[PDB]
RNA sequence: UUACCAUCAACAUGGAAACUUGGCUC
RNA sequence: GAGCCAAGUUUCCAUGUUGAUGGUA
């Protein structure tokens, strides 16, 4: 196993007697600090301590049904009457109580002199400050309680709050010292795309338009119906007072339709959130900012261990926390992964097993792969820019094809001479129109082009369906960083072409491996790729997409079928399903709905009824591992399963790390099981999880997701934004898509 | 677009609970 | 009074994707 450390962060428990009101202001205060002052000045009747949200409160003692009380404004003397209703009971401490225990332990950051930022809090007395990009890169922590099967948790990870140092009306009182104009459109264009914060609320709009001609001076209705003016408005109810009379005001017309009337924002106490372009190209900026955000697993854990002494030095935090109850424990919880076995990676003609850093990228260029065709024919399509270099690549291409047993011949010498899509587009159809036995088409760019991507796998997936490969400039031009290199450029050839390349000894017999992955980016349309193998030894995978309703991923089981029964002649037995992750409140609608409607498409075939295993596979997770060592905290091996204690309570599911992690923390990645009707055991699923991990032919080296799901990742993610269109049949034999 | 992995920043979607609004039904 | 549906607000979150900067081959 691996002893690992952290795993889900410390036990926090809390007790009972909570009640849940609804207070109503009247007229109603749109401020949480005001609101919440009122409702501490009114502890003589609401109780010693209380739990105040904004609009929902809870107190451990039980009033009466209506409570009447008359406030003061402390702004304007302005004499309000809270409502203070009584809604729920919440005795049995449920999830239910969740919201109210997040609400407690947010104050309790609150208190510390933690600013609230986003959903998290952060401290400003751990003040990393550039004065270079005028920012404050100041840390914090991501702290949520939730609830998995060791039980009631609280989940906090090291996040560091990038904080321009400087507000969106101090960013265009900077732009108008230095560009005086056309202030007003370049303002417009930094400010429209990226976000602001408001910092009274801690609330973060999308600058969908800014208004010039607006003034705060000017008057706006509330929802409740009160013609007030944004001085007033800020005054009465946050307490803020106006510096500067004369500024815009920012425009965030939300999505869809009263919800999408508008919502009015002052750039004075609004914040930038974003990196700064002139920190992305300083080298020593990003330097810093990498050395004192990806923290090591020492540093990770010195962190929280410090949030945890903060909390404990601090007495009205602690007191809060014990007068609702609630305790934190004195360091993070401890318990044991495990550590799946190495799994041995085949070749034609030789073997091998893999040592602790699960990379191959030697181990390969030293033997024949298992099937590699005979490359004959093929051409090499660059610009003249790159021409001696794009020379030597030949040179050591055959250098490789030695290595890994491929033939390779001298292929056609094709010039590009412009480097514009459609030149690359008519130039490769008049080499396939030429010559119809030509097996790959290689193509070479000048850095990081998605449009001409687009297009050559336009080309190359959709018109003319031929494998293809695409080769960039910034790293082909390295002397040093070279052979690495065009060793991983060839196995990705031989991928593309239809070769097999290396594989792992499955151990399940005449299995259906299915990934799929619905891609939706916004503008386009949402496409489900879905990619199944159609091997005993799963090299070869057949490939559809759809675009969506997204139950009915029509023929898409059905083809695979039918390629599987003209692949393997009448012998089908089992389905593993693998799909994108949803949000939980998201797997019941995949459990009991969409696997109940794609298991009646099997009645279309001869009577199969077959058997099926449905994962969900959630890759972002904010749970992080350091493996506990006996000196201090270092990162965790790969192949490290988490079955246990920090997984949803309802399902069955597991956190692997499968993956070399060189820097900060690694992500282990979630996999929910939402049809186990194969009746797998969770060592069999995950040691398949773990050989699928193994199989992705893009890296010499395990990845964080299995191989079917990054594969239908690729070809929804083509299918997206770089081909708007269904692959041609011709090509969903092979992994034309790496 | 040779890849993989971290960490920041960001959007969209969904779940749950209160309140409000509008509809039917005891 | 009372059950259900739809939408919005506020709390809590959850998941996916995007861009960026690094590390390594
Ligand atoms: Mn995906």
């Amino acid at each position: 196993p691996q002893s690992l450390g952290l795993n889900l962060i410390k036990i926090q428990c809390h007790n009972e007697a909570v009640y849940q009101y609804h207070v109503t202001f009247s007229p109603s205060v749109e401020c949480k600090s005001m609101r919440f002052g009122m409702l501490k000045d009114h502890q003589s009747v609401t109780g010693n301590v209380t739990a105040f949200d904004g609009s929902i409160l809870y107190l451990p003692v039980k009033l009466q049904q209506v409570v009447e009380l008359k406030s003061q404004r402390k702004t304007d003397d302005a004499e309000i009457s809270i409502k203070i209703q009584l809604t729920k009971i919440l005795e049995p401490c449920s999830d239910l109580c969740i919201p109210f225990y997040n609400v407690v332990f947010r104050r309790v950051m609150k208190l510390l002199d933690m600013k609230l930022v986003g959903r998290n809090f952060y401290d400003p007395t751990s003040a990393m400050v550039l004065q270079q990009h005028r920012l404050q890169i100041w840390p914090g922590y991501a702290a949520s309680i939730r609830r998995t099967d060791g039980g009631l948790f609280l989940l906090a990870d090291v996040s560091h709050k990038v904080i321009r140092n400087d507000s969106v009306l101090d960013v265009m009182h900077a732009i108008y010292q230095q560009n005086k104009e056309h202030f007003q459109d370049e303002c417009s264009k930094l400010l429209v795309g990226s976000i602001v914060i408001t910092r009274y609320n801690n609330r973060t709009y999308r600058i969908d338009d800014v208004d010039w001609n607006k003034t705060p001076k000017d008057s706006f209705v509330m929802s409740d119906g009160k013609e007030i003016t944004f001085l007033e408005y800020y005054s009465k109810n946050y307490g803020i007072t106006v510096k500067e009379d004369d500024q815009p005001l920012l425009i965030h017309r939300p999505s869809e339709r009263l919800l999408k009337g508008e919502i009015l924002l002052l750039p004075e106490l609004s914040f930038m959130t974003g990196i700064p372009e002139k920190m992305k190209k300083d080298f020593r900026a990003m330097k810093d900012l990498t050395q004192q955000i990806n923290l090591s697993p020492k540093q990770h854990h010195g962190a929280l261990e410090c949030l945890l002494q903060r909390i404990s030095q601090n007495e009205t935090a602690s007191n809060e926390l014990t007068r609702w109850g609630l305790s934190l424990h004195k360091d993070v919880h401890k318990i044991e992964g495990r550590l799946l076995p190495m799994e041995r990676i085949n070749l034609r003609n030789t073997s091998f097993v893999t040592s602790e850093d699960l990379n191959w990228v030697k181990e390969v260029t030293r033997d024949a792969s298992i099937l590699t065709i005979p490359m004959h024919f093929w051409a090499l399509f660059y610009p003249k820019r790159a021409m001696d270099q794009a020379r030597e690549l030949v040179n050591m291409l055959e250098k490789i094809a030695g290595p890994i047993g491929m033939r390779i011949s001298p292929p056609a010498w094709v010039e590009l001479k412009d480097d514009r899509i459609e030149t690359y587009i008519r130039t490769i159809q008049s080499l396939l129109g030429v010559e119809g036995k030509i097996q790959m088409v290689v193509c070479i760019i000048m850095g990081t082009r998605d449009d001409l991507y687009g297009a050559i796998k336009k080309l190359c997936c959709v018109q003319s369906p031929v494998p293809s490969q695409v080769i960039n400039v910034r790293t082909i031009g390295q002397p040093t960083r070279l052979r690495s290199v065009a060793q991983k450029i060839l196995l990705q050839m031989n991928c593309k072409l239809g070769g097999e390349l290396w594989g792992v000894d499955i151990p399940l017999k005449q299995l259906m491996v299915i990934g799929m992955d619905v891609y939706h980016d916004p503008g386009m349309r949402s496409v489900v790729g879905f990619v199944a193998s159609i091997n005993l030894t799963l090299t070869k995978w057949y490939s559809r997409v759809v675009f969506q309703i997204v139950d009915s991923l029509k023929l898409c089981l059905v083809g695979s079928l039918k390629k599987y029964y003209e692949v393997n002649h009448c012998l089908p037995e089992k389905i593993v399903v693998y799909r994108d992750g949803v949000s939980d409140g998201q797997l019941k609608t995949v459990a009991n709905y969409e696997i109940p409607q794609l298991q009646k498409c099997f009645e279309a075939f001869d009577n199969y009824h077959p058997k099926m295993v449905v994962f969900v596979v959630q890759k972002k997770i904010s749970t992080n591992l350091y493996l506990a060592a006996p000196d201090h905290f270092v990162t965790p091996s790969p192949g490290t399963v988490v079955d246990h204690t920090i997984t949803s309570c309802e399902w069955v599911d597991f956190y692997l790390l499968a993956h070399h992690v060189r820097q900060g923390c690694g992500i282990p990645t979630h996999y929910i099981c939402v049809l186990n009707t194969a009746n797998l055991s969770p060592d069999h699923m995950q040691r398949l999880t773990f050989k699928l991990c193994h199989m992705y032919w893009n890296w010499p080296g395990t990845i964080r997701v299995p191989a079917p799901c990054k594969y239908a990742h690729k070809l929804a993610f083509l299918s997206g934004q770089i081909l708007h269109h269904e692959p041609a049949i011709q090509l969903c034999g092979n992994l034309f898509f790496l």
